[PDB]
């Protein structure tokens, strides 16, 4: 148990000037803070801990308010002897999510550098799936050792304290072993990731870059236009309600929208083939095979896909706007996925519909300031010129370096025609088989995204291989040493452990194989995006310009220029994104501007 004894409450300057000048002299030093809220943008720094030494750790209490609390440090005391030791570079600093915390100094005018260290991102890295990267898991993985939680200070339910309630003790306990358990995990970790240089180059010169770029992208929100958000909502709940009536009229009396419940005793019971539709899904989606010909099965897909919408952008997003800045917020989280993408949620801007009309109307919310416009910046087709490089393959790079589509360019080589005949469904073809070799899937899969029988499909990636012989070389020697040493890497060093790889459960081990396939494609994109990331974010400090970096969504950024500036920053952001990353991969920035992000996207 965690007492009053491990460690010290400093409550006066004399002691926190003692503390001042052992952490000028240390060699790393942990750091923490604690707020009132979660909420970045208007949380309230109630007091700070520092660990200098495994088990020499202090709290410093700057702002409990609960009734009768001793006197405290003021939070602007503290804060203006701490900010040198905080905003020198040399200072190195070790935390866990430093995201968090370099912000909560920013509501000061504190610009936390020597952010050297995040013991998340040193877990993420070490294995991104080993398990959960936060403190307690770690704590528990590594040092064997059950952290103090929050709910065991604060309670539970709409009844828990806010930090500022908690008495300085107990909150001394909390605060200073995360400060001090993270200085062990450093310890621990910080030696292991330097069995080998791959790692190390990711999370030096990748993941803890990244850190105060994506503070700074969060903390600058993106602007939601609610009245437009609104409107969708009153007409969506009109158009609801009509295609409840166009229903109904379909058939005859009232009943839910549905399946296995309501709809199979209708739409079967009046002719059609007894399988209901699953909403497994993207690989057999029974109503809308019926859609081409069946209207009831369309009216019924078309309401749902609207409900969803609705009540998850249309009524939630105008709720998201932070009444401090009246912009919205968006959560980044930097050690989630397996691969090294970035995941985003409330709002999950990846889960916006991108090619529906629907999700160009809440696209088209998202507005730029008077006098500024949205510009969008995306990475063309960056995972299959990945692949063209990784396959050393002259047919692609050649396509790539004509500025041919690479679609009809693959369909004119898997079919044998001219370039300018190829036709739609052709290309269709070939672009599910392109995007089908991303995600390592079965010719059985090929036929089931292209609706054509089985073999006929394989006679499809058959004539790709013959065609395309690098691309075989590359899936086979990747699932190769995927074998032989247990995980995959992408072009700068990022691993992707595979366990299953040898599963002997042939589903299991069939996933792990896909996965080989492309991790090193994804990672390689996403590593892309945040050396890109960061060039533009370095850029935008030193030189100062009226740009703001406001989204990362897939594989593009998004920005607000001033109207005056956009040609020249346009010419900036395109150079630095195709030409101060990797430049082995053949890059291909398409940049895009407008009054919202719909028109500039
Ligand atoms: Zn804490």
């Amino acid at each position: 148990m965690i007492s009053y004894d491990n460690y010290v409450t400093i409550l006066d300057e004399e002691t926190l000037k003692a503390w001042i000048a052992k952490l000028e002299k240390a060699p790393v030093f942990a750091f923490d803070t604690e707020t009132d809220s979660l909420d970045n943008i208007s949380a309230n720094l109630v007091g700070l801990s520092f660990a200098i030494e495994p088990g020499v750790a202090a709290y410093i209490p700057v702002a409990h308010d609960y009734l009768d609390a001793p006197d405290q440090i003021s939070r602007e005391r503290a804060l203006e002897l701490l900010k040198p030791l905080l905003e020198d570079e040399k200072a190195l600093k070790v935390g866990q999510n430093l995201k968090y915390d370099r912000g909560i100094l920013a509501n000061y005018g504190i610009e936390l550098r020597g952010i050297a260290f995040d013991t998340m991102l040193e877990s993420y890295i070490l294995n991104s799936v080993a398990g959960r990267h936060d403190m307690d898991s770690l704590a528990e993985r590594w040092l064997k050792h059950k952290t103090i939680t929050f709910e065991e200070i604060a309670g539970k339910g709409k009844n828990q304290l806010t930090f500022n309630q908690i008495a300085l003790e107990e909150a001394g306990r909390y605060a200073a072993e995360d400060a001090d358990v993270t200085l062990q995990l450093h310890l621990k970790m910080w030696p292991d990731l330097q069995k080998h240089k791959g790692p190390l180059n990711v999370f030096e010169n990748i993941e803890m870059p990244l850190v105060p770029v994506l503070s700074r992208i969060e903390r600058n929100g993106v602007k939601i236009d609610p009245k437009v958000l609104h409107n969708h909502s009153e007409e969506l709940t009109l158009r609801l309600a009509e295609l409840e009536k166009k229903a109904h009229e379909i058939a005859g009396e009232e009943f839910n929208l549905s399946s296995t419940k309501q709809l199979q005793t209708i739409l079967f019971e009046k002719q059609g083939i007894k399988p209901l539709k699953k909403t497994p899904s993207t690989s057999e989606e029974v109503l809308e095979e019926l859609a081409l010909d069946y209207p009831l099965p369309k009216v019924i897909l078309e309401y749902r896909g609207l409900a969803k919408l609705k009540s998850t952008y249309t009524d939630k997003l105008p709720l998201m706007i932070n009444p401090k800045t009246g912009r919205v917020h968006t959560s980044y989280h930097q050690a989630v996925t397996a691969t090294g993408r970035l995941s985003s949620t409330d709002p999950n801007l990846q889960n916006i519909p991108v090619r529906n009309e629907e999700g160009r109307r809440i696209r088209q919310a998202f507005i730029a300031p008077e006098d500024y416009v949205i510009v969008s910046a995306d990475y063309s087709q960056i995972e299959l010129r990945i692949m063209a490089h990784l396959s050393r393959d002259k047919g692609l790079l050649t396509a790539f370096a004509e500025g041919k589509d690479i679609h009809r360019a693959t369909a004119a080589e898997v079919f044998g025609l001219p370039l300018e005949t190829v036709t739609s469904e052709q290309r269709r073809s070939a672009k599910a088989i392109n995007f089908g070799l991303i995600y390592g899937m079965s010719a059985f899969g090929l036929a089931r995204q292209l609706n054509i029988p089985r073999k006929e499909a394989q006679k499809y990636m058959d004539l790709y291989f013959e065609r395309y012989p690098g691309v075989l070389e590359y899936m086979e020697r990747t699932r190769a040493q995927a074998k032989e040493q247990g995980y995959v890497e992408t072009l700068d060093g990022r691993r992707l452990y595979l366990p299953d790889i040898k599963s002997s459960n042939g589903a299991r081990r069939a996933a792990a194989e896909r996965a080989a396939i492309n991790a090193p494609m994804q990672g390689t994109a996403a590593d892309i995006i945040k050396r890109a990331m960061i060039a533009v974010d370095a850029w935008l400090q030193a030189e100062q310009p009226r740009v703001r970096m406001i989204m990362q969504v897939h594989d593009e950024l998004v920005f607000e220029v001033h109207k005056d500036d956009v040609d020249a920053v346009a010419k900036q952001i395109h150079q630095l994104m195709e030409n101060c990353t990797r430049l082995d991969v053949p890059l291909l920035v398409e940049v895009g501007s407008g009054e919202n992000w719909d028109q500039a996207h």
